């Protein structure tokens, strides 16, 4: 019986199970029989929740950041469907009360029972909240289509989830033994070492002796630091380099155990490939043993050595400078760490970057205050979970204040907590125990860390931890394991039918490609895979019917496939398209888009919607990942081709905008699609400008019916080849309302562009963080202090708000002087 669960979750996370037994490590043994145990107590808890408890776990709320609808609104047993008048304003309940009494009147004779699904969709509307604060009633509201909702009875959500059960005596100075190595180049062979706490060396890097190309040293290597003063989280480095200076591998490993014991003796290193030395890379070695250089290594033996307990730790011009810092200035934090825990709590970073991790007594000291630290913010939180804060004893505390984030938030800041876990030195951390808790409590972020893990399994660094992450995950959850391995059927047969797709583009006529796309799809196989799966991008989103007809390819390098659905039941909300992508890194584009609908958040709980598209972009595997169909929209580029036989015929290719929205738009309708182009061009002018994205041209801007621009193809960011703001005449003719001098419309349209970034501003340190914690991910265009730079320079975080609103309007001027 869990023979097959077991088999399951091998086919589910790309590694089989027997994999993690092959190794013998009782780290991977015992990370999984804790996990297990801990994930199996949050799936128990889920079983006797009540009813709506269940409604905010398998469908939580998506809700937004007084005028009159009609509203459709049917029952389960039945396709007689009543349309009322409700007010935006109004609770579900008054609503389900409706329904009940319409009910009774046609069957001739409580709201409390009941639950409001969106139709076809993994969505429901219940709580104390009025109506047009719910997500689908304002996407009626803009587009002007009506909701209709389902009354699912209490019982019926109950069956969903019955049928989803499961010391300082040590005063020696640090030493080593390098041994020999097992190699490849072609010149004199050193071995630098070196001892660090996070970013930081706890003492002085420490070279080998030149040994020959063809290599042995049984060299003595020893460290200006006491064995009594290895921090906790102490990790020794290495680096393999030639010299006559060019490097070859590298390798980093804790000099205690994940029980908490010194490590001792004989260690084989397996390295991984160079590109100085690495620490912010693992702890864990190359697992290809056959082609890896190794590193032997001795621990001498000082003896059974564990670190002391809590217990035994915890017995062991101010203000002007708190707004990079000088010797002197380091001293007197240190002197005034009394007084930064008592009047300055926030300012915690500070002293934790001034403590001296090479001394037992300072850190001892620290720790006896941070035990008595009151909670941070959360951005302050989020600022201790980057490396540079490596210790646990902190590390904890960042957890312990984070646990105050709504599940809202968390799904904002995750592929960050996520790419932290790759810093992790252990595989028992209070991060993924957090991680996997929040996600047996919250389906919506299970779904999306599962597709951010799985992601990365091809990445050799990660793919032990990941892997068995999802495992126990996967415990947690043998229904919703279920629910991911449908997805990952209609992504194996996509991948599948887009590698016919490449090759037959390469053979033949696009429809005679076409054509046999759709012969592959409507096999048996491709139709069931293909079909009634919850959408990789939105688990709320349900991709029912493959609609084959529709379904076609895209004419760039890595032939994209366009993937329409359709459903009965949600009708026209089941009108859903996917593009499968696979050939390029999705990540960035991911990052981008990512950064982009928090900036739209940021300004919608200011109360401004710069009506912004955030389409869902997911890698999901190696090279692979869905995009999100934006459904009636064509890029500029499209529109500017200005074909014949149209009602988009242009005299002039300014016009060509313009003339599209007009013909999409008839009559009293365009007024409302320029202010959605005003609007969603403020938006993108500044958020391309903040995130830096180059390489913008016709090709890679979009246009939706409704009058909303957007962007796509993020493939390069923060300058990535100092970008200008950017501003088109196509565009400010469309702004000015098809009109030569409108500057009533204009100057509107420069407030939207100054608010938007003014309230972005004010958040610089959210980007900040979010950016600085996302290195992790090892993204070409974020790998060093340079790129953060970008976003700290486009934000002016170094200024004051009224001299960056000049500095803003001269970049903004410069922008419209470029406009032809
Ligand atoms: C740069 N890329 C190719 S991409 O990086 O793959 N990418 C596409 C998107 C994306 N596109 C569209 C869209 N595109 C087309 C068009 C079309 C469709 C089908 C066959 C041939 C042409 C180009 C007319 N329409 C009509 N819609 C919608 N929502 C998206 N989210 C985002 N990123």
């Amino acid at each position: 019986v869990k023979k097959l669960i077991n088999s399951q979750i091998s086919l589910l996370i790309g590694k089989g199970l027997h994999e993690f037994d092959s190794l013998r490590d009782p780290e991977v043994n015992d990370f999984r029989t804790k996990m297990r145990q801990f994930c199996e107590e949050a799936a128990a808890h889920r079983q006797q929740l009540g009813w709506v408890e269940w409604l905010q776990y398998s469908f939580p709320l998506q809700l937004e950041p007084n005028r009159a609808l009609l509203v459709n609104v049917k029952f389960e047993g039945s396709e007689e469907s009543f349309t009322f008048q409700v007010s935006t304003k109004d609770m579900p309940l008054a609503l389900m009360a409706c329904a009940l009494r319409k009910k009774a009147t046609v069957f001739r004779q409580q709201p409390e029972e009941y639950a409001l699904q969106v139709n076809g969709r993994h969505e429901y509307l219940y709580g104390n909240y009025p109506l047009c604060h719910f997500q689908y009633i304002c996407s009626c509201l803009h587009s002007g289509l009506t909701p209709h909702l389902t009354m699912v009875h209490s019982s019926s959500i109950l069956a969903m989830r019955d049928e989803q059960s499961n010391l300082w005596s040590l005063e020696q100075p640090f030493s080593i033994e390098l041994i020999e190595g097992r190699k490849v180049n072609a010149m004199k062979l050193v071995v630098q070492a070196g001892l660090f706490h996070g970013n930081e060396m706890l003492c002085k890097t420490v070279s080998s002796s030149e040994v020959n190309v063809c290599p042995v040293w049984k060299q003595r290597l020893e460290f200006d630091i006491s064995v009594c003063d290895l921090p906790r989280m102490a990790r020794l480095c290495f680096a393999l380099y030639a010299v006559v200076d060019c490097p070859i591998a590298w390798a980093n490993l804790m000099l205690f155990d994940y029980k908490d014991q010194l490590k001792t003796g004989e260690r084989c290193l397996y390295m991984w490939p160079s590109v100085l030395l690495n620490p912010a890379g693992t702890v864990r070695g190359n697992p290809n043993t056959e082609s890896a250089a190794a590193l032997v290594i001795y621990l001498p033996e000082v003896a059974p050595v564990y670190f002391p307990a809590l217990e035994k730790i915890l017995e062991l011009l101010r203000e002007i400078l708190e707004r990079e810092l000088y010797e002197h200035e380091k001293d007197l934090v240190w002197k005034m760490r009394h007084e930064v825990q008592e009047h300055f709590p926030e300012a915690l970073a500070r002293l934790l970057l001034v403590t001296k991790w090479n001394k037992h007594e300072d850190v001892a000291q620290m720790l006896y205050l941070l035990c008595s630290w009151p909670e941070l913010p959360v951005l302050s939180a989020l600022e201790l979970l980057d490396f540079s804060f490596p210790d646990c004893y902190v590390g904890s505390f960042a957890i312990k204040s984070l646990r105050k984030l709504t599940d809202d938030e968390l799904f904002q800041y995750l592929l960050q907590l996520v790419q932290v876990l790759k810093y992790e030195s252990y595989l028992d951390c209070e991060l993924t125990k957090f991680l996997l808790g929040r996600a047996l409590a919250n389906r919506k972020i299970g779904h999306f860390l599962f597709w951010h893990l799985r992601s990365e399994m091809h990445v050799p660094s990660v793919a032990l931890r990941f892997g068995l992450i999802m495992e126990a995950y996967c415990r947690g959850s043998t229904h919703h394991m279920k629910v991911l391995m449908k997805q990952g059927e209609a992504l194996s047969k996509l991948k599948a039918l887009n590698d016919f797709v490449k090759v037959s583009s390469q053979k033949t006529t696009k429809p005679q490609t076409k054509e046999m796309m759709h012969m592959c799809m409507r096999q048996e196989t491709y139709m069931e895979a293909l079909s009634h799966l919850q959408s990789p991008l939105d688990p709320s989103t349900l991709l029912e019917e493959v609609c084959v007809e529709q379904c076609t390819f895209m004419d760039s390098k890595m032939k994209p496939l366009w993937i329409m659905y359709s459903s009965e039941e949600a009708g026209s909300a089941g009108n859903v398209g996917i593009i499968f992508k696979n050939g390029d890194d999705l990540r960035q584009d991911m990052l981008t888009l990512q950064m982009i609908q928090l900036m739209d958040v940021l300004w919608k709980q200011e109360g401004l919607d710069l009506r912004m598209t955030p389409y869902g972009c997911l890698p999901t595997g190696d090279r692979t990942g869905l995009i999100e169909v934006v459904l009636h929209s064509d890029t500029i580029a499209n529109i500017q081709l200005n074909k014949s036989n149209m009602a988009a015929t242009a005299a002039f290719n300014k016009d060509a905008l313009l003339n599209w929205l007009k013909s999409k738009n008839p009559g009293e309708a365009l007024d409302r699609a320029i202010e959605e182009f005003t609007l969603s061009c403020a938006g993108y002018c500044v958020a391309t400008y903040v995130l830096g994205i180059g390489d913008r041209h016709s090709d890679n801007i979009m246009i939706r019916e409704s009058g909303q621009l957007f962007h796509i193809d993020f493939g390069h960011f923060l300058g990535n080849f100092r970008v200008p703001f950017i501003l088109t005449y196509d565009f400010v003719h469309v702004i000015q309302q098809g009109k030569t001098n409108n500057s009533e419309k204009f100057e509107r349209f420069r407030g939207y562009c100054e608010r938007a970034y003014t309230i972005l501003r004010r958040h610089g340190l959210l980007f900040l963080h979010l950016f600085a914690l996302m290195r992790a991910a090892g993204l070409p265009e974020l790998s060093c202090s340079k790129d953060i730079q970008y976003l700290k320079d486009s934000l002016a975080l170094g200024k004051t708000e009224e001299e960056a609103l000049k500095h803003f309007r001269v970049k903004f001027n410069e922008a419209l002087r470029e406009s032809w």
